[PDB]
């Protein structure tokens, strides 16, 4: 079931988190935290910039010293401490669904049974591991015994965004904390205030004062801080490719720090002939137009093989115009707002580019209400290869359907843009399935499905959509650092 | 047995190699390629730059296109291939190892037994992993089937030094071609001669066109090309720390190609009173003095306790004195030349400081000889940490001796650097073993021994000297990219 | 703190489950059991035999099915459920402690604190392997498509001892749920009570009938049927060495069914002149008299150097003076019962061999009371290799004390038994810890300490101390049966 | 190209082969070793019994001694041997497929492609793990540096059959001496040779002495000294499930040492209406007829489904009637004898038992020639479950058609056996694929494909076909005794 959301919410975490206490900025100021759907202010944040970041990472470092609480514990108490923050996410779960649909104009239903879910899975997951990552022991040429350790790498910054705030979060403190990592996190300044619960329920559960340090504020200031800090061991970064670029820059300059990134895409979703087209329509739908469009995965481009191309835009259009745009508290609404003025003013321009270019406007096209970020859910059609909305990624409620008529074709068109994240292929031909799924240069491919996620699988980009995984085992195996330990003995043995 | 060396050797590959041919620079520009210990030019060798290295990344991403020779290929073929290609090395072993001694300044005994013998090991480990990597099948939530595939990265560029060029060469196409990467290398300016003998013997073997393409000339103009692409889909470097910021700048910049490092050190060498005093001696000295100081590895802070501080200082000068110095092709010499004007300047200023700052000048301290770049082998004592040379990477004969009486304080000490690339432990304390290596923010930590490198053993640095590992199993897992495959099926078993 | 054990136990639990459910025996029969310490009956149990274990198969059978609830359900939500039932365990922990206490002959703090301890801490290990359990995709030669699933093997039998009866029963069916096998468990005659207390948990948990099945009775009845089955796919044993040979025989004429055993051992603990006598006498102490003596690990043949064999000797029997023995529920008593006038009877003519044959008999020797099974705490020294005592598991609390002088020979006194589960070793010796080691035909090795298991440790025998590993990566891998999947296609690419 | 066969070989290796020497039988005797196709003696060779096992495997276990040059040895030295050795099959490549063709039975087209051709690949396979065999180091509770060995399991009794003598005998040695085991083999006693002519090529490839020991003979006489042997550590076994059940039985009597078996099997091959039929009809004709039906995989069961029955049989009787019967090294023979009177005698009477029991002879069904054991290649249609033919393993030409129409029941009645060794499954469904490769009980699983076997696939039986795999990653790991070490430190750090 899923239960009301609360209202009137009143807000307690507004600090910053360090050493498990709650500080002021040191410069004393505070930024706004607003609601999507209504335009209102739901408080205040201490807005954290340098001097205060600083101070996180000193915390991080101090945590992570040999022969401190969190470097002695055994690998096992780290998991059973991971697990008790995924029972006390469990028993603040509806507080947490509610602040996050109000702060991230969220449906609250959605909020509830799948972020605050996939949290709880996360975490459950992570737990699972820490006693379970191991080194080797290798037999390398000439008497001596070698050995290798798992060490985690550090002090980790992490810096997230505000399309899936909570769920991100524990995405990045999950497996670093596995592993034994200590952190540095700087949560989008749209989206503070699950991340700043969060604190509470860390200090609840047990972990050492400076294992989890949280730094909310703005990204040139308090996320630049983290990148270029000169005794951060490495930084974890999800969103946009431009910013991407730039923490990667900076870890170069600095002090060379591991980097991995996971950044957005323009997913192909392709639907040959031969596919159950019922199963089809309504994937390549939801996963294009899934929270409002904000999804890193979006199924943003459509190819659509010719002999069904225009019966697929037609039932596509017809899918697209059955939504009730609101409030995503209020029961009854399916679409709630984009993020923010910048966002809905990037979809906006990228909607006219579509038309000016040329596109098909089949339904939407357009903003909707009296206040917060609305916009109607948009279905182009003819969309071409050159055109800003088949190249761009738009992070809006907007899909792009296009045709194809050859395989070898459409493998290149798909594979032609620097993103490389996710894609579909949907068929009912095995040979197909296996050998097109080989070629397609992205991370995940789904087949006769769309956005299935699991905290099982790795998951990130080729090319400019990343680098490393999160998640699965390989994901966790990326939050430690291989040392090599070599003995010399008088003689070895088998 | 040690065959004498080849003399008058005439010199055949001297050109750009890509997809299989000898290509002219772009240009028609050459550079000089000189022997260190005599200052005579051994030949001319094609100057690549920017459109040199289009021309090879072009070569190299077409041989990696779904469809072509090298990704249909069965992996226990690519891993025939390279054993093959060892062959080739062991046929042809007394030429490359007269031409790495000559053009590199090294000594030919080690050339022959240490380098060659290296290479063709690390070529054969190589070869057994190329059908052994393998992805996951996954058992993830829902009525689905997953699987990951570790594919190949793609196009990996692959820049290298002067001070191991052949055994460098092949560390890096190895574990990329075990794994099913193209490649485009960039050897050292100062030591192209035997990657271009390369070339040949990888043409012979059957590597199909364009999957080693090898690109002689400069940093800034050739190895910038490289790490600036927007085609080249990772970049793999051994070098200095400083030119390591400028690739990580440049990936960041330019395609967020995936980047590895390895930077070199100011590797900690920690001698306990309770150690065998002959052995440590031994291979401290060794670890410090090999290869006229141009190892990444050089145990170039020696730090013993106070007790026995004086006797080892004793002993370690006394060592430093058996040393002829020439032509390393002579028989008799076992000190050769530094590789080149610069590095011999940069360790003459160096030793300059250490008399400056107040180091006890033990034995040498000056240059050598009227032709080729020699330098005394040099024992500085009492030298603190904050002195240049206890900071700075010299890459020359220089070992620096420091007492110790904490073992808490000669661990902080051993740490407290930018670098981390490897460190040496000697006691006979099975508690300090152990401990100590846990403790120290090094890659590799040797115990009772020093430099045992084998091809088993993945390797690497901690912090600035390095990002990601070489070699062993952990190595190769870092050639390949992770791709999940995610099924919808009618209902799942276990 | 360990709370007052309970008194007065009310016993519910007394029936054979299958499906979920409590059965009488198909026979009527019921067998009593004894508390060891007062020789009083507890209770008695429902008898079940080959009818009974038929039926309980056919149940474990069902709930294997394809399609089963058990087969389809999600491996995350196995490892939620076996975290469930460690929950459960720690709720009920006092009760569980004081029936094992009671129904064991086991010391109540113990119980408490060590193996209720143990059994929490193993279910946690196993519910974070469940999603964890993964096969391969193989790059084989040829146009093909290939992984591999690790299936469940499917019904297992699972047959225990006395001596730990609530961890052994978590030690089997933790790892075998977690794969997702369905299994039928036979607690020792002794001891079935806290096995059949877990009945009801395993149903309060919410695991689907016929998961668990456990069928209390006699060896040659139940157990037997068991390992003739025609059935059960794998039968896991630990007990006897006596009786593993009559089930692998059993498994060989019947179905070929695979076969795991943990059989016991004859342990070496040695020490060299060279140790921590301190640390080196209270491990080996209690190493040989834990639980009244009856741990397959006993250190049971304790070698000495000969320059400190009479120190150690002198130091072993004044440590062996200072217990209390009782009843182990009452406060202050630190050695309780042997388990059974069988167990009894073989320790007393053990020590009867031993005078005879010559030891050194230091103190104890005989037993004590005037009800239950008790036995002195016995010493002997001048033990040689012939003696009953040093050949044969004892199972009681008697230590053996032999010299030696040279590392060659006892090294290969050491291995010369049939026994292999495992050793220890005390040195200050680097060189020693690892050679020896590595020389040990022992399945675990302890340098510097004994008795030491975990659960993220594989444990098991070489020899005929066992087959396979219980626990660990290692241990689970075995609850899976491997199939290979290959799938023709038109075009492999790497 | 496939040259010549040689004729008139002339023999050399016909001893006992034990420490790189040849011996003469203990008693004396010898056994006659013939050709199938002209039932001509082609040499004798000393018939190795109880006595010679016992010299082998004291010569198997002093190799296996601490110390001895195969234990210190480097794990790579031991792969550079094993290439060595397939080097040398290599240049003796026609004289062995010769030889495996005239004692066999073996078309010698397919012997010098296939049988030599996986003889080299599974040798240069296993020579590439050698060095990759790792242990772990494990993060376990409390203060302890926890690590495992990998370590070889020791002497291996490896007994194999009549229809894959090299391949068998190789598929055993490499193994087993990759991961550093000493072994003593027992060739089938109807081909010994090719396994005699390999001692030679052991001991010129440089193998130290006892490493490989070679006793042929009988089944009942040296096999089953191996299988009850005391110092006989593993048995592994390839032949008839009979024969599989003695020797788990002679294991379980004796040392309880470890066994692997693969058994044969009744594999069932599945071709749903959507099939493409061509490809269906060749792989199943060629998955039972393949070396005169004398395959442990063999498709004797081939289910096809109602709608297409009529058509299949009719196509798979026409390409059945395509053979030449003959000698096997006479150019245009596509069919050679089966091994001995035994085997023929057994098919002969199944075929009888077949008519008997109402199947409808299709083809074939009886003897041909006058010389030599060739039967007339066979199919029976309308074949039901309850039939000798569709139940006992016939080893054979003799096809077995059988009809289905529901999905449910063809699954039911495919796993309705006691084998479970492999299966094939024909459609071009997804969804079938998947899900009914994971529903059938069997070892290997081929969709669209059958008899695609790989070394780097694990390979071997579900149920009574097997215990273990062969090959492949999982494969090597049944080579090898895990050890854990356990020493005590001051204090951990993760
Ligand atoms: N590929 C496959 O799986 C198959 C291969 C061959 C037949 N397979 C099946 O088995 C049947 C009989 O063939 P046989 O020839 O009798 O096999 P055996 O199993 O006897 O012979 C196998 C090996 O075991 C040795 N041996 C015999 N008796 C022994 C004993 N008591 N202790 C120890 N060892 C004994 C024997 O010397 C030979 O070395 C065939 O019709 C096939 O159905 C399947
Ligand atoms: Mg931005
Ligand atoms: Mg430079
Ligand atoms: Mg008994
Ligand atoms: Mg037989």
């Amino acid at each position: 079931d899923v239960p009301a959301p609360l209202t009137n919410l009143q807000f307690k975490y507004t600090k910053i988190f360090i050493n498990n206490e709650w500080h002021s900025s040191v410069s004393g100021k505070k930024f706004p935290v607003f609601n999507p759907a209504t335009e209102e202010k739901l408080c205040e944040v201490e807005e954290g910039d340098k001097e205060d970041v600083d101070k996180a990472v000193k915390a991080a470092r101090q945590a992570f010293q040999i022969g401190s609480p969190w470097r002695t514990m055994d690998a096992s108490e780290r998991g059973r401490l991971l697990n008790k923050l995924a029972d006390l996410i469990e028993r603040d779960r509806l507080l947490l669904a509610t602040m996050e649909a109000m702060n991230g104009g969220k449906l609250f239903s959605n909020a509830y049974l799948m972020d605050l879910g996939g949290c709880i899975k996360t975490l459950r997951y992570c737990a699972g591991w820490a006693d379970k990552i191991q080194g080797r022991t290798i037999p390398m040429d000439g008497n001596f015994f070698t050995y290798t350790r798992s060490e985690p790498v550090g002090v980790c910054g992490q810096i997230i965004p505000w399309n899936f705030p909570l769920l991100m979060f524990l995405w990045k403190i999950g497996p670093a904390l596995s592993c034994g990592n200590t952190v540095v996190v700087k949560p989008a300044e749209q989206t503070p205030l699950t991340a700043l619960h969060m604190g509470s329920l860390i200090k609840e559960a047990g972990f050492p004062p400076g294992v989890v340090n949280i730094v909310p504020g703005y990204g040139p200031t308090a996320g630049a801080a983290i990148s270029s800090h000169m005794d951060v061991d490495k930084v974890a970064f999800t969103g946009s490719t431009e910013v991407g670029k730039l923490i990667k820059e900076a870890a170069g300059k600095s002090n060379l720090k591991r980097v991995s990134l996971e950044l957005g895409g323009k997913s192909p979703c392709i639907v040959f002939a031969d596919a159950d087209l019922d199963n089809a329509v309504e994937f390549a739908h939801q996963g294009v137009f899934y929270h409002q469009g904000q999804c890193c995965i979006a199924a943003s481009r459509l190819f659509v093989e010719e002999s069904i191309y225009d019966e697929f835009v037609r039932r596509s259009v017809e899918r697209a115009k059955k939504y009730v745009l609101g409030n995503p508290l209020t029961p009854g609404v399916s679409q709630g707002p984009q993020i923010d003025k910048e966002q809905y003013e990037k979809i906006l321009d990228l909607i006219e580019s579509g038309k000016k270019e040329g596109a098909k406007l089949e339904c939407g096209g357009g903003p909707w209400g009296n206040k917060g970020y609305f916009i109607q859910p948009t279905v182009f059609s003819d969309v071409t290869d050159d055109m800003r909305i088949a190249k761009e990624e738009i992070f809006g409620p907007v899909q792009q359907i296009m045709k194809f008529k050859s395989l070898d074709d459409v493998i290149k068109r798909a594979n032609n843009t620097f993103y490389g994240l996710s894609a579909g292929i949907f068929t009912n031909d095995i040979d197909k399935a296996i050998t097109v799924s080989s070629a397609l240069q992205s991370g995940t491919v789904w087949v006769n499905c769309y956005s299935v996620v699991s905290a099982q699988c790795p998951f990130g980009g080729f090319k400019m959509s990343g680098n490393g995984r999160e998640l699965g085992e390989y994901g966790f195996h990326e939050y430690t650092e291989v040392k090599t330990v070599t003995i010399k003995i008088s003689q070895k043995n088998s």
